[PDB]
């Protein structure tokens, strides 16, 4: 690959029954506020409750579509309940040949930054005119933008300093 | 279920899982709302679930079926359970002859 281009897939605004704007953390600092990966949305309950989250996306480009979404694994049962309400939840996604469904694993764990939470982050090659489903309990760590793949040539990593 | 080998020749067993679209059409087909599938033989311990979750439609079919196999050694018995979404063995493949081959791509 020699070209990517970014492209917004689930507006942020559009999650009116989740809290999609409090998914910081100072583990990732952007000019001395907390804040986290930009291109994922980290939603968590709204007015004390997690509804089932059900969505869809429908790849109109012809490009190959690079997506990228992640799963929450909490520090202890008190912050799943703190963060997202339902005790037992999951993440399932679809496409024509992806079948997942991904649970939340709950243990004591050492802080790296200063976090006993884990993050989790899975992706998938969409093809044009296939559609990705999500749905979910909570920890479920959503796309915002994916990446069109436009360009696909010789290229390479290299590992430098 | 439980199937032993009897024969003399190694056999090739194989079973599936069915994924349902959702729910209702678990309940549907098989009732129970959580199933399983355990497998078992000398070597073999297995146990499978099935996920459900909204997919594309193939075939125009958003259910899925992932299958399964393993080699049953003579004098060994393979051990099936399940609650649902269970692909039974029907038939299965006698090993007899064993040697040079190779599978080759082309139109
Ligand atoms: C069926 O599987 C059993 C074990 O799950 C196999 O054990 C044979 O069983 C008898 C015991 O009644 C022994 O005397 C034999 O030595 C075993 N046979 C061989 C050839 O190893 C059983 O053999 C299998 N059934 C058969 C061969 O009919
Ligand atoms: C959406 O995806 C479906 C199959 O998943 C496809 O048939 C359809 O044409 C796509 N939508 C369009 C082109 O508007």
């Amino acid at each position: 690959i020699n070209h990517f281009e970014k492209i917004q897939i689930i507006p942020k605004s559009s999650w009116s029954s989740h809290e999609a704007s409090l998914g910081v953390s100072s583990a990732c600092p952007y000019q001395g506020k907390s804040s986290f990966f930009r291109n994922v949305v980290w939603l968590i309950k709204k007015n004390s409750t997690y509804p089932t989250i059900k969505r869809s996306y429908n790849n109109t480009n012809q490009e190959d579509l690079l997506v990228l979404w992640g799963i929450h694994h909490p520090k202890d049962a008190a912050e799943q309940t703190k963060l997202y309400q339902n005790p037992t939840t999951y993440i399932s996604v679809g496409t024509s040949t992806l079948n997942q469904r991904l649970v939340p694993r709950i243990a004591t764990r050492s802080k790296v930054n200063g976090q006993s939470g884990r993050m989790e982050f899975f992706w998938t090659i969409l093809k044009p005119n296939d559609a990705i489903n999500f749905e979910s309990n909570g920890n479920f760590i959503a796309p915002e933008y994916a990446y069109k793949i436009v360009k696909k040539g010789d290229s390479t990593i290299m590992k430098s300093e």
